[PDB]
Order: C-alpha cells, then structure tokens, then sequence
C-alpha cells in the first residue's frame, strides 16, 4: 500500500481553512486540518512544497513512523507552522486507518469512555449588563458551562489594533462574575479567558478576586513561553487554571503539568501534532490529574472538531470541549458526523474521523486574507492580544 | 519615514537562499536572511503573504516595536518558520538603521570588543586516517580551532536516508581524538558535533571518554527539546558542551543556561529572531559565563554571516564563530564587506551590516528543491540526523 498523492485544498466558506487530503493506491483516502489562523499560506507552502513530495510512495499504515519522519526529519523542530503540517498528515493517516478498520476513530484509540461531550459556549457583552444577558441566553439553550467575556469601560484585511489597560480590567472583571453568581447562582460552570493580558502577579490578584465565584477556570492568564510564569499564580489562588491553545508540542506544557501549575491543558489535535502527539500530552496530564480542555474556536475546521470529538469520546481525563459554531457554508464544505444537543456534542459511528470535504463546493469559496488583531497598551506599547 | 515595500527574493547560487528587502520612502533599504534549509518556501509564504503586507507604512526606525509586533502579533508564537521571518525583518531594519547612522553595524551595538573573529573549520574523513589528515590541512591553513568528524566503519531532490548505530560510534569516535592529540598535540582547539545522535547517558559516556583529549566542545550531544536532557551529561563529564543551532528563541535555552548545563550557545541571527533577540540570549548566557558559538553552515547566507560578524565583533562573551565557505557564485550574488585571514574572520567598515544583494545576478539562479538527510537506526527506527 502506498500514498499516491498528498494534496492541499484551500477554501473560505466564511473564513479560511486549509485541508490536506492523502490518497492511496487502494482507493481509500484521508483528510486532515492544517489551518493556522492569520498565517494560513505558510502552512500551505510547508506542506505543498516540502512535506507532500516526501510522502509519495510511503506506506500510509505507518502512522508513527511518518509522524517521526516529518517531526525529526525537518531538523528544525517544533513550531506553529511545523506542527500544523504534521497534524494534518497525522489526522489524514488516522482517518485512513479507521476507514480501513471499518470503525469510527474513537474505537481505535481505545473505545468510548463517555456518551456525550460537555462543551461551553461564548457569552460576550460590551458591558456587564449585556454579558449577564448573554449568559442567560446560553443557560436557556441548555449549556452546562459558559465562558463569559465583557468589554471594559474606558478601554480583517490588516490586523485591527485593540486597546488594553490592566488596572481598568482588574477593577471591572471581578464585578462581572459577582453579578453572574448573584443572578444565576452556582449551578452552572462559568469560565473566563484572560487572553494573555496579565503578568503573573496580576493574574494571581485577579484569580484571588474571582475565588468566591467558583470559576470552572481562568484561561491563558499570562503568557507562558516561560513555564515558570504560572508559579506565582498557582501559589496565591485556588481558581482553576487553563492554558495551551497556542501550544504545539508536549515540550510547551511538560513543566506546567509536572509542577501542577494548571488544571486543564488546552492543546488541540491541529495545534499540537495530531492524535499521535495529543494522546501523549493527555497521558502526561493524567498523571497529575490535569484534564483536557481542547481549544475549539471557529478557526479550527470541522475536520479538527471531528478528530477532537473522537479523542474526547475516548480520553479518560476528559475535562471539557470548547465549541464555537461554524457557518452553514462551512458545514456544507466539510460533511461531518457529529452534532450538538442540550449542552453536549456527540460524534457518530462513521468509519474514519467521520469528516470529509466537498472539493467541488470548496472551490466556490476562494481564499481571502484575514488577520487576527493585535493589542497595544494606552501608551502604545505592543502587548499580547 | 515609512516602509514602502518588503520584497522576498529567492536565488540558488549553489544552494537555496531567501532574502527580504525592505525599502523606504526616503530611499535607503535594508536586507535580511530568511533561509530555512529544506523548508525555504514556507518562510517565503510567511513573509510574502502575511507579514510583508503588515509592514507597509510602518516606521522602519522602530526596530523593537516591529519585532514585538511580528512576534506577539502572530499569536501563535516561536517556531523555526516564524522566527526566520522575524529575523529577516530585524536584520533588514538594523541594516537600515546603521546605514542611516553612517556606521558599520557593530558600532550601533556597542562598538568593537575585539579585532579578529576566531572561527573553526570542518575536517571530515571517511575514517580516522582520513580525518586526521583533514585536520592537519586546517592546521596548515592557520585555523586555531577545527571540528573533526569521521565516518564510522560498519555504519538532494528528496531526503537521503543515512544509517546510524550508537555502539559502533562509541567504540570509534574516542579513538579519533586520541589519534588527533597523539599526532598534533594539544595546541589546537578540537571540536566534535554529536549531531543529536546520543541519549543523555551515552553522551555522558562519550563525554567522559573524550575528557583526556581536552575538546573545545562536544556539540548537540543529545536532542534538547527537554532542557533537562543535559543534566546527566553535565553531572558526569567536564568536556565542554555546546548546543543551539536549531533553537529559535531564548525560551529554548533559558534552563540550559541558568542551570549551567552548557558552555556555548549556538543560536544564530537568522535562527533566533535577529540581532534584537540574539542579543538577549547572549546577555543571559554571559551571567553564567556561557559564551557565543554561532552556527555558521552554508545554509546561512552571506547576509547572516555579515550580521553575525558585526555581532561577534561587539558581544563581550564571544566564544567562537563557525565558518563554512560559500561558493564563488553565492559571494557574487551577495557582495559583502568581510573577509577571512589565517583562521580569523574580519568585518568591514561599510555602513549597515555590509552586505547587499545583486538582484539581476540572483535572478539567473532559479530555486531548486533540496532536502536535509534523515537518519534511521539499523532496525529501521526513525532517528535524529
Ligand atoms: O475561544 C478562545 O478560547 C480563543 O481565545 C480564540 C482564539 O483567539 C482564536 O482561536 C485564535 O485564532
Ligand atoms: O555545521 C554544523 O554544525 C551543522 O550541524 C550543519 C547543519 O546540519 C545544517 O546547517 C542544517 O541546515
Ligand atoms: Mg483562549
Ligand atoms: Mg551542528
């Protein structure tokens, strides 16, 4: 058995998505997500111009070997572009193996550990009043967990520039959660995304102020290239901590996990090298009772969601799954076997990861440049968005 | 003052090279290296399709702000592709600032700390006899330091597959250095590149066996994604340790440095985000008396070498500079103001980093795909090349 082609497909059914399709001389084929929001074409080149030519002729059944080949063979290891390419290959290969086995992917990973996959939605508002309303809406839709984000009073052809001020946020954010618990009580899981805006001391300060509100987690409270950054936070607060959507290898989280500085690892199948590698991250996390909390914004295509759900269905130390709804056009371009119902996602029995791509339809939505925004402090200082 | 264009130029005068040219409305321009061996086009896309459009209209004098903008603004941080792009921008901007100041780059960094730049050459042989002869050649040429690599008995358009066996190497490499010292004595600096082939224990074993031969350094002895990997080596041998050519940010070396696990940091201007970032790496290293030993293979264009030499001329804790001669064609495409003389490199007084690119000549050498080799053990296990 041999790989006869590894093609990259680009489409924009509401937003940009890059997909890798691996074809074999035995009819069966697999697809993987390679989307890197804001830098999509760099991954297209990485795959199309370098990796794909190497895959031709290889035995697609050798998932581990190919993973090691692309990971070690690159010589320059790790990285967002590098790991997105590896992830696309890995997803496509697991898709092929599950199809060949005649089973939905989760069966190959070890079988079902749960029925439904708990998710959380995004309740946003320009102020506390509006955000409180948004959370109520998600509660009415049957969500068990809701992430609440509010604008702070006083604070995509090219990157939009957003402003930020820590003191203003510190004086406002706690009030949001105080009102939420006062309004809806403590039955629902409430989440907050710090989005890399605080220093460790400020994150500890915020976490402490949020303690009486029992949050499910405070996410990405401070930049984590330095894994010691969560030390001060963990030492001063019991508010659960989550991090990792931008991580791409287990090396980005090894210390955060072993030093027990986090409660949830947010790494994803597309961000951290496919099922092959994400499984290793989850296993390490399980040793310290850290649970998975896979990132799941819309810039992760339905192919990733399919793989993520198969993973979530099997993984023992499952925590929660982020869920942002894709547009109808995206759902049409990426036929998938998973659905949402009363606060939970469910993956189907379709062999493979259950997702596919309609190449003919995909071609009707041409690529369109789009950037993530950037953030600057009031004095103009480049900050973390 | 504004950036009017940020163009990517590709040329293959003996091997592939990618250059970024930043033009301004004032007229002055700067160039930077963006070459990523074996994955060159991914950086081309990263710069051409994403970063470049953002630079237009920016004030090229704001080197630090632009570095932070591209680094933080990408959202997905670090990585070989990411940092190569950032380095190309940084090199071009420093080139511009030095031209505007009317001074060679080293003057802007803090002035001259030394006259010549000590380098090491590459003595290679199929066996010990041949390698010993090769080292004698570099000694003849006036090299104060020589890297010695030998083939081990019993051990392009697509990646070549090389073989490897640790036990065979462990039984042979020590003999190479024993013969070198017996033949040439201890006056010259002798280096060895383990090239990621050993586990920490084996590296510690090799390190101890090489101790009687007083090496300048044992390089990349074991894969370092896990910075704790050098612990065992450092605990068991006094042989100097070097690592870092594949690193792209200070985060890849922070622990190796602070835990005093290495003696030389090999990060480069092109690999680790330009002068702006490499400077921070060098400063951290100096606190622990770790010295710079910049990587300098041919896949680093003359633009990188120029910037590297300006850096080497100033940096207080300079250790050594690797030097692999480029082809005559490459030197013609990249006119530079630096030269070699009796084991030392010297940077010139030309304002900027002293290097430029002849676009008309560059266009005569079209890109040609070339991959780095991969390594497999005797049983077929994918290994580190
Ligand atoms: O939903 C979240 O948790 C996010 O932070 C969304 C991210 O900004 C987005 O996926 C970046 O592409
Ligand atoms: O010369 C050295 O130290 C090297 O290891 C060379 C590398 O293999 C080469 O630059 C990779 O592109
Ligand atoms: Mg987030
Ligand atoms: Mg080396």
């Amino acid at each position: 058995m041999k790989i006869t082609a590894a093609r990259v497909i680009i489409t924009c059914p509401g937003r940009n998505f890059v997909t890798l399709k691996i074809e074999t001389d035995q009819g069966v084929y697999g697809i993987g997500d390679a989307t890197l929001n804001g830098r999509e074409l760099s991954v297209v080149a990485y795959l199309q111009e370098h990796v794909a030519p190497c895959l031709i002729g290889m035995d697609p059944r050798r998932i581990e070997d190919i993973w090691q080949y692309v990971y070690r063979g690159a010589y320059w290891r790790r990285g967002p572009v590098t790991m997105r390419a590896i992830a696309a290959v890995d997803m496509a290969l697991w898709d092929i193996k599950a199809k060949m086995a005649g089973m939905p992917l989760y069966q190959l990973l070890g079988g079902r550990s749960r029925d439904g996959i708990m998710v959380y939605g995004h309740a946003n508002g320009s102020d506390i009043a509006e955000t409180v309303e948004a959370v109520g809406h998600y509660i009415d839709m049957g969500y068990k967990a809701i992430r609440a984000q509010t604008g702070v009073p006083g604070i995509a052809s090219l990157p939009s520039v957003t402003g930020w001020d820590t003191r203003k946020a510190l004086n406002y954010v706690p009030k949001l959660f105080e009102e939420l618990r006062k309004t809806y009580g403590f039955d629902h899981h409430l989440l907050h995304d710090g989005h890399h805006r605080y220093t460790p001391q400020e994150a500890a300060n915020l976490g402490k102020m949020l303690e009486p509100y029992q949050l499910f987690w405070l996410e990405d409270c401070t930049p984590a290239e330095n894994q010691e950054a969560f030390r001060l936070v963990r030492q001063h607060t019991v508010t659960p901590l989550a991090v990792g959507e931008i991580f791409n290898t287990i090396w980005d989280a090894k210390d955060l996990i072993q030093n027990q500085l986090i409660d949830y690892i947010r790494a994803t199948v597309v961000g951290a090298g496919g099922l092959t590698h994400l499984r290793r991250i989850a296993d390490l996390a399980s040793l310290y009772q850290v649970r998975t909390g896979c990132h799941g914004a819309t810039d992760l295509s339905p192919v990733t969601m399919g793989c993520a759900l198969h993973f979530d269905t099997w993984v023992p130390n499952f925590g929660i799954q982020e869920y942002m709804r894709h547009t109808e056009e995206t759902d049409a371009v990426f036929p998938h076997d998973y659905w949402f119902e009363k606060g939970e996602l469910f993956v189907g029995e379709t062999p493979g990861h259950g997702v596919d791509i309609d190449e003919e339809l995909a071609a009707k939505y041409p690529y369109k440049p789009a950037y993530l925004p950037v953030a600057r402090l009031e004095d103009g200082t480049m900050w973390n968005w």
